Parts: C-alpha cells; structure tokens; sequence
C-alpha cells in the first residue's frame, strides 16, 4: 500500500562530553568504535504505535556510518532510537516504546570489538514526509527532519575500568622493605545489566538488577614494592552503568605481604568505592557513569596489613583501601 516513506541516518560514536582539542581524554582500545551493525527503531509521537524498524550489520564501520531506508509507515510526527551493537532480533519483537523502554543488555555481550551504543530518543517537531527521510547528513543541511544535520550521536552504555598501578607506602613504617604479593584483581558491586537507551543524550541507562561480583583475574608473578611502576594496565573490565544503587561498584584486591622469618605471610582481600570522590575532583559525577573511563591507582601503607609472629584461613575483607581514581573521555584519535 502506503509505500516509499523512509529514513535514512548517519550515525557517530559520542567520544568526549566537551567537543574540543584534547590529548588526555584519548582512551579508545581498538575495537571500541567498531559499528558491527546499526538499528532504527520508529515510534508513532506517543510511542502507542510502531511505523517501522530496521536492523543491518555492517562491515567496515567505525566510529561513524549509515543505515539508510528504515521503513516509516506514516507522514507523521514521530519517536526515534538509534541504537549500534544490538542482537539482529531485537527489534523484530517490538510494539509499543513503552515496553521497548524495559529491554536489558546483559554484560556478556560486550567486549573490545562490541560495545552497545544508542541514541537520545529523538520526538520529532515536524511530521516524517511520505518520501525519503534524513536524519544527520551535514551535506543537507535543513532537508533533514528538524534541521538535525549532524550525525546523531550514539553513546555506549558500559563503562571501562583500569587498574593502571599497585605501589606501596612502607618506608618509615614497621612494614618497611617488605613486599606484597597481587594474588587476583576484580569488580565487586557490578551492574551486569542496562537499558540499551536513555530518553535524553547521554541519560541514565542502569538497570535496577541486583549487583553481581566478577570472576577474579589471577596473577603468577606480579610483586610490588615502594617504586614499582606497572606500564601494562594488568586489569581492564568493562561493567554497566552505577550511580543509583546503594551497592556501589568497587575494585578488589586480594593481596599477600610476604614473610620475614620473624613475621608470617598475611593475606587480606581489600575492596574500595570507584569514584566515590567524582564531583569533589571536578568531574560532572560520582560512581559508575556510561562512556566513561576510570584509571585507578592502588596504594597499600602501615595501615594495610598486620605483623603476625611466627608460630612455633579464610581472608578477611577490608574495605578501607586507598585507591585514587582519574575519570577519563572515552575519546578516539583525530580523525579524516
């Protein structure tokens, strides 16, 4: 019938909060802007009614790309979400916005080459015409619908953290020329689930779900010192989105100071809140936010561990850890 009323959107990967020139908010791991495919997804104003959807995989494509010719029903003001990363069947179940809204992505679909990103969602002021559509082609200007003529900007939902460095701080201490052994590194308090959107641009996307801790990550031979400098990054992991619960996201460490002869190995698992200190430092949040990289340094000092004598099992937690966290953009390198 009603037949030729279509869309067509270029799309690019949100980078950096501030559209400016700088070096230290360049974090993007190769992989982390690949747009193995892209999703459209249109909604009558109300979201009452779907006019159509679209769902392509892609080769090739990173950082910015197209999905043309999304099917719209209606010449008609509508809702729009643009999603990048998604399973090919998503869409395919849809009815209404509402319902679409309550989707979850699991954790375990993202990776360095997959990262789920979406849009804002977009209510369009003018109706669609029942011709050919356009949504973020710079080169139109205002023939696309509203005069959005910039690419529509897709925003991750998962967030990266790193642990960049283990030191300790035992001179002038009674641990003083000891060292302590990183026996395994991982995420307690993680969101493993997430909205795939968020109503406004870069809008709260975390699920209500329960909290899960990850599976440690184990280390043979990783010693450290007063003056160790760690150059590899031995830790990365992505979670979801988490500044709403109460069960805040935390890096855990389970450590061992070594021996002496006159004191026993002590082994203690020390969990601390990731940017928990965010708004004071100057960044615009606290905790765990979407697209967003978080650089931990871990210091362990006099505080940290006990001198067991010798003596002619299960570790205790210890929550009070000193870490420092440096929140960074999830930005790429300059581009064509």
């Amino acid at each position: 019938p009603l037949e030729g009323a279509k869309l067509s959107v270029a799309v690019k990967a949100s980078g950096t909060a501030t559209k400016a020139y700088n070096p230290n908010d360049v974090n993007e791991l190769e992989g982390e802007a690949y747009i193995n495919n892209l999703a459209v997804v249109v909604f009558n104003e109300t979201g009452t009614e779907l006019l159509g959807y679209k769902w392509e995989a892609l080769s090739g494509a990173e950082h910015s790309a197209i999905i043309a010719d999304v099917p719209t029903t209606k010449a008609v003001r509508a809702r729009i979400i643009v999603l990048a990363n998604v399973p090919r069947d998503l869409l395919s179940t849809v009815s209404t916005y509402d319902e679409f809204q309550t989707r979850l992505v699991d954790l375990s679909s993202q990776s360095q080459t997959n990262l789920t990103m979406s849009s804002q969602v977009i209510v369009t002021k003018s109706a669609l015409s029942e011709e050919d559509n356009y949504l973020g082609y710079t080169d139109l200007g205002d023939q696309n619908v509203d005069g959005i003529s910039d690419p529509i900007l897709l925003t991750r939902v998962a967030a990266r953290i790193d642990l960049v460095n283990i030191s300790t701080r035992f001179a002038g201490t009674p641990f003083a020329g000891r060292e302590v052994r990183i026996d395994a590194v991982g995420i307690y308090n993680m969101k493993t689930k997430s909205y795939y959107f968020s109503e406004a641009d870069w809008g709260e996307t975390e699920a209500p779900d329960a909290v899960r801790n990850s599976e440690d990550t184990s280390f043979e031979d990783l010693l450290v010192n007063d003056g160790t400098s760690i150059s590899n990054t031995p830790f990365v992991h992505y979670v979801m989105e988490n500044m709403k619960s109460d069960d805040h996201t935390m890096i855990a460490v389970k450590a061992t100071l070594r021996g002496n002869s006159s004191y026993q190995d002590h082994t203690k698992i020390f969990t601390a809140v990731i940017n928990a200190g965010g708004l004071q430092n100057g960044y615009d949040h606290n905790f765990i936010r979407r697209n967003y990289v978080y650089r931990l340094r871990i210091y362990f000092d006099g505080e940290s561990f006990d001198n067991i004598p010798v003596t002619p099992p299960e570790p205790e937690v210890d929550t009070n850890l000193n870490i420092a966290v440096q929140v960074v953009g999830w930005g790429p390198v300059m581009q064509h």
